[PDB]
């Protein structure tokens, strides 16, 4: 079935929790595996120690940048960037998992997870998951944001693998 992988989090060095994800696999197979295997860190690469870099309140919570760990950077496990593979899953409401990107055909490894329903964002960015477990986690993260986005808090995502 579909890969579940989990997120632990921490903010100043205390952990804040667990966030565990279903990739839809069934819809965005190449999505989902970019972010499965990225998760593992199997190809010498991925999120572990990689922080939230941009979170704002009721909207979203953005993270991935594990280049340059500041929104510009990232890389896939196909390349630097790979193509929009559908839109055929929507930003329905809260716990929504989704690819950042810089306009078309640019995902990468960055990510956002939804704190509100974000419908203005379907078409422009592929949906390819969303939280099982771990929305009060996400919650907690959704506090340290501010309107420009910087985090009041160091959110350090310390540990992620995958759960089946
Ligand atoms: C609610 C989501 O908001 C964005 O995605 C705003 N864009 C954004 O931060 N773009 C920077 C960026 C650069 C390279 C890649 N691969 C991905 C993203």
């Amino acid at each position: 079935g579909n890969p579940l992988v989990y997120l632990d989090v921490d903010a100043n060095g205390k952990p804040l929790g667990r966030v565990v994800l279903e990739l839809k696999a069934d819809v965005v197979p190449k999505t989902a595996e970019n972010f499965r295997a990225l998760c593992t860190g199997e190809k010498g690469f991925g999120y572990k120690g990689s922080t939230f870099h941009r979170v704002i309140p009721s909207f979203m919570c953005q993270a991935g940048d594990f280049t340059n760990h500041n929104g510009t950077g990232g890389k896939s496990i196909y390349g630097s960037r790979f193509p929009d593979e559908n839109f055929t899953l929507k930003h329905v409401g809260p716990g929504v998992l989704s690819m950042a990107n810089a306009g078309p055909n640019t995902n990468g490894s960055q990510f956002f997870i939804c704190t509100i329903k974000t419908d203005w964002l379907d078409g422009k960015h592929v949906v390819f998951g969303h939280v099982i477990e771990g929305m009060d986690v996400v919650k907690k993260i959704e506090s340290f944001g501010s309107k420009s986005g910087r985090t009041s808090k160091k959110i350090v995502i310390t540990d992620c693998g995958q759960l089946s």
